[PDB]
């Protein structure tokens, strides 16, 4: 271990290493040629060998950071190009890389990447499949500055895998797409679910990031103490603070050796280990993050024993709050792997908020008796929102099920965009979908985590550009009752009809040709405009002139001239639901 680089190199591989290093230059410099990153790697790469081959050999000796560093200041444009950046060239050590994280443009102003045609990537992707995936690598990286490397390289992997198995079938573009837009989605998905848990980090501190943490991985390993709980939370919390602060080199030791340590004490936390544990260095985090739930010893007493019936609990919880209230999500997360996060950490809020004022009371004992009574509505207000929307959502397909959920929100905001509206039907409606095909016992785990992003998204979008000063509370309210909050949203009494414009509900032939997903944003663009027409109207209104609207085109698109059928049948649509509707 004389060379770092050396040793990452021997540690990585030839070729995992020349991707991370192409990640990693492209998150810096995202300004720069493809050409000219990669000439980089290559330079950068026969110096790991370099020291690979003689551990003593000259700079071999220097760190990761001073040799990445290095080889950034190198860049001979680099000023013209970057400007201030260019200045930290000048700095020392520790504070030239310091300087270099605080000019790495978050969100560049780059354009998006459009995705070619099937039969071109495939006949890129065969005349020369690496440079292929190294550019498409390199066009990721650089709009994704903070994604962990080693995760975007763990992606680039199921999409070389991809195109390896459909470039070769009858049909490739059936074959390949789908797999194209459920990685898509993944990638977003990853990507938003880690700047969520940096923003919950700087926002609301990391006490309220370990009760978090502490829920997570009670459910994760039921059969962990405490003790090794807490060791982890603490270890875990501080991977997050540094991964979130964007260095890489640093973030990736800590999750190394979070990992190796985990995997040692393997027997001490979780059966369902084994295999992450024997995977390489590079996947090994990546597998137990994303590891299943072990099962609980089963041997569990009760929580009322510890914490509602035995006294001594204010003197237990005087002794150390946090850590009493640390002990009681604990115990009951392991016992809940069907409960949510934020359903756990508001129980212990509730629970924390009667020792506070019983422990203070004459009988203490008997003022916090019944606490675990007033835990039955928080756990049933969940439950019962997930049973009757996965059943609707079984009645109507997910089209209709979106349909459904458009008319429901524009009604509640409709001062939002329509564009934004359907959006978000469509989202969640998607959230239905991959989430009700689950038992009872997976569901409220699986709304959460999909949940959270989308309100996350649209909390983002809504601070850009503020609609609804309600909105805004949710928003900014308690990420514990951020979803709650709007699920209480209500219908907007107070909302003044958009007034009529015939342009609005002028449908044309075109929408004959329109793709599914084409006929679908219209037919359901219109839906939300004619909601922000006539707000009061029933569901039976809507159904009947959504009825109407049905056949109106299906009466037309199979009829013989269609330019004729729309613009005489509609005015008569238009114009009969007008009236229908009054
Ligand atoms: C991720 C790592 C490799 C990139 C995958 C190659 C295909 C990219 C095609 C560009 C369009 C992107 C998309 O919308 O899917
Ligand atoms: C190791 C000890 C770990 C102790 C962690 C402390 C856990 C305290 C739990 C208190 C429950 C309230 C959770 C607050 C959630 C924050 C929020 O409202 O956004
Ligand atoms: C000249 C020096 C150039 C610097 C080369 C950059 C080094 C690449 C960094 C590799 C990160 C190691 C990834 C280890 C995987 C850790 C994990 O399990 O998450
Ligand atoms: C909660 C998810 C389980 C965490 C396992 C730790 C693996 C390290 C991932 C680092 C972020
Ligand atoms: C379950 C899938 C439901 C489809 C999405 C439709 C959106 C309305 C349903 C919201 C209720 C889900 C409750 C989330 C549980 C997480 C929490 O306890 O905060
Ligand atoms: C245009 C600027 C962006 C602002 C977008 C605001 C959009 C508001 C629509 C409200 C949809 C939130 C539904 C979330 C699920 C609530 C759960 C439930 O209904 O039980
Ligand atoms: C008072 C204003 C009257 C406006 C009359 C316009 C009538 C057209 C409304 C458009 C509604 C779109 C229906 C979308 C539902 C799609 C149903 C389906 O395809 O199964």
């Amino acid at each position: 271990h004389k060379s770092e680089v050396a040793h990452r190199f021997k540690d990585l591989g030839e070729e995992n290493f020349k991707a991370l290093v192409l990640i990693a230059f492209a998150q810096y410099l995202q300004q720069c040629p493809f050409e000219d990153h990669v000439k980089l790697v290559n330079e950068v790469t026969e110096f790991a060998k370099t020291c690979v081959a003689d551990e003593s050999a000259e700079n071999c000796d220097k760190s990761l950071h001073t040799l990445f560093g290095d080889k950034l200041c190198t860049v001979a444009t680099l000023r013209e190009t970057y400007g201030e950046m260019a200045d930290c060239c000048a700095k020392q050590e520790p504070e030239r890389n310091e300087c270099f994280l605080q000019h790495k443009d978050d969100n560049p102003n780059l354009p998006r990447l459009v995705r070619p045609e099937v039969d071109v990537m495939c006949t890129a992707f065969h005349d020369n499949e690496e440079t292929f995936l190294k550019k498409y690598l390199y066009e990721i990286a650089r709009r994704h500055p903070y994604f962990y490397a080693p995760e975007l390289l763990f992606f680039a992997k199921r999409y070389k895998a991809a195109f390896t198995e459909c470039c070769q079938a009858a049909d490739k573009a059936a074959c390949l797409l789908p797999k194209l837009d459920e990685l898509r989605d993944e990638g977003k998905a990853s990507s938003a679910k880690q700047r969520l848990k940096c923003a919950s980090l700087q926002k609301f501190g990391e006490r309220a990031f370990k009760a978090w943490a502490v829920a997570r991985l009670s459910q994760r390993f039921p059969k962990a103490e405490f003790a090794e709980v807490s060791k982890l939370v603490t270890d875990l919390t501080k991977v997050h603070t540094e991964c979130c602060h964007g260095d890489l080199l640093e973030c990736a030791d800590d999750r190394a050796d979070l990992a190796k340590y985990i995997c040692e004490n393997q027997d001490s936390i979780s059966s369902k280990l084994k295999e992450c544990c024997e995977k390489p260095l590079l996947e090994k985090s990546h597998c137990i993050a994303e590891v299943e739930n072990d099962e609980m010893p089963a041997d569990l007493p009760s929580l009322a024993a510890d914490f509602v019936e035995s006294k001594d609990v204010c003197k237990n919880y005087a002794e150390a709050k946090d850590v009493f209230l640390g002990m009681f999500l604990y115990e009951y997360a392991r016992r809940h792997p069907d409960y949510s996060v934020v359903l756990l950490l508001r129980l212990a809020k509730t629970y924390e908020t009667t020792l506070e004022k019983c422990c203070a009371a004459a009988d203490p004992h008997e003022c916090y008796a019944k606490v675990f009574d007033e835990f039955k509505p928080l756990v049933e207000e969940p439950q019962n929102l997930i049973k009757q929307n996965c059943e609707l959502f079984e009645q109507l397909g997910e089209y209709k099920f979106q349909n459904a959920l458009l008319v429901r929100y524009t009604k509640k905001v409709p001062q939002v965009s329509t564009p934004t509206l359907v959006e978000v039907s469509r989202n969640l409606g998607k959230v239905g979908s991959k989430c009700c095909k689950h038992p009872e016992a997976k569901r409220m785990p699986c709304a959460e985590d999909y949940l959270s992003v989308v309100l996350n998204q649209l909390c983002v979008l809504h601070e850009k550009t503020p609609v609804s000063d309600r909105v805004t509370k949710c928003c900014t309210e308690s990420l514990v009752n951020r979803r709650p909050c709007f699920s209480a949203l209500e219908v907007d009494e107070t909302y003044v009809p958009k007034e009529f414009n015939a342009e609005t509900f002028t449908f044309h032939a075109d929408i004959c040709t329109l793709s599914e997903k084409e006929r679908q944003i219209k037919k359901q663009t219109a839906l939300v405009e004619l909601v922000k027409h006539k707000p009061k109207a029933t569901k039976e209104q809507l159904k009947a002139v959504m009825d109407d609207f049905a056949a109106f085109v299906e009466k037309c698109c199979k009829a013989d001239d269609k330019e004729t059928c729309f613009a005489e049948e509609g005015k008569k649509l238009v114009a009969a639901s007008q009236a229908a509707l009054g």
